[PDB]
């Protein structure tokens, strides 16, 4: 399948070059998978998300999105524009507040639901956790992802924005989980984006056109945007059967574009995501 006129992101993961704008991707894209965007919220009515979209927690006084951030990150897993797995249900856990802030407890609690409520939901080919969030080093925090990974769920978590090493924060530090860094349509580290030995993967993150709440879209940056991209590729990986929940994040590291990013500072990989689809 073809999409032309793809937001940058898109078309980097289906593509051996920078500079083009077709994504390309088997059409399975990611049926039967379910992926988990523990966040803000989802706007599920916006109609991007087709009715694949549904909240199924929130620790909040609503369930609804009254931020955005987590809409966007959701709508690059599995919008039918703007998402790399079209065809994925996305489960959305609220456990960011609307101002984007939430307790690391709430945090441990949204990881420990979704590792049981998967176990409510039909995902044959397999289930993914999207968490663009973080903070300082927590041992609980990483512990909780870690669970999470170990019960058969691909956790991709986000560098984090401090251009740092991503050691000192968590999730980002687990080394059980797929830990994304950013980079810009360009082909260069995001100026923002953390890196260290912590890191998997780069995935697209800066200037990514994706939905917004009120049935808009909006285009913003963060390793928080090269999460899902990283999230909804294993999603469409592991409906075309090439790899697992367990073995996701490898088989990505295994199969991306080597040594193509510039500002990859000398001991964090050189990797950047990519679907390896032929037509
Ligand atoms: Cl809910």
């Amino acid at each position: 399948a073809a999409q032309t006129n793809a937001p940058w992101g898109l078309a980097r993961i289906s593509s051996t070059s920078p500079g083009t704008s077709t994504y390309y991707y088997d059409e399975s894209a990611g049926q039967g998978s379910c992926v988990y965007v523990i966040d803000t919220g989802i706007e599920a009515s916006h109609p991007e998300f087709e009715g694949r979209a549904q909240m199924v927690k929130t620790y909040y006084y609503s369930s609804r999105d009254g931020n955005g951030h987590g809409t966007h990150c959701a709508g690059t897993v599995g919008s039918r524009t703007y998402g790399v797995v079209k065809k994925t249900q996305l489960f959305g856990v609220k456990v960011l507040d609307d101002n984007g802030s939430g307790q690391y407890s709430t945090i441990i609690a949204g990881m420990d639901f979704v590792a049981s409520d998967k176990n409510n939901r039909n995902c044959p080919k397999g289930v993914v956790a999207s968490l663009s969030l973080g903070g300082g080093y927590s041992s609980s925090v990483n512990s909780a992802a870690a669970r999470l990974q170990s019960s058969g769920v691909m956790v991709a978590v986000a560098a984090g924005n401090n251009n740092a090493d991503a050691r000192n924060y968590s999730p980002a530090s687990e080394p059980s989980v797929c830990t994304v860094g950013a980079s810009d349509r360009y082909d260069r580290r995001s100026s923002f984006s953390n890196y260290g030995s912590v890191l998997d993967i780069f995935g697209p993150g800066t200037s990514i056109l994706s939905t917004w709440i009120g049935g808009s879209t909006r285009s913003i940056s963060g390793t928080s945007m090269a999460t899902p991209h990283v999230a909804g590729l294993a999603a469409y990986l592991m409906t075309l059967g090439k790899t697992t929940a367990a073995s996701a994040c490898r088989y990505i590291a295994d199969t991306a574009n080597k040594g193509d990013l510039s500002n990859i500072p000398f001991g964090t990989v050189n990797l950047l995501a990519y679907n390896n689809y032929q037509a």
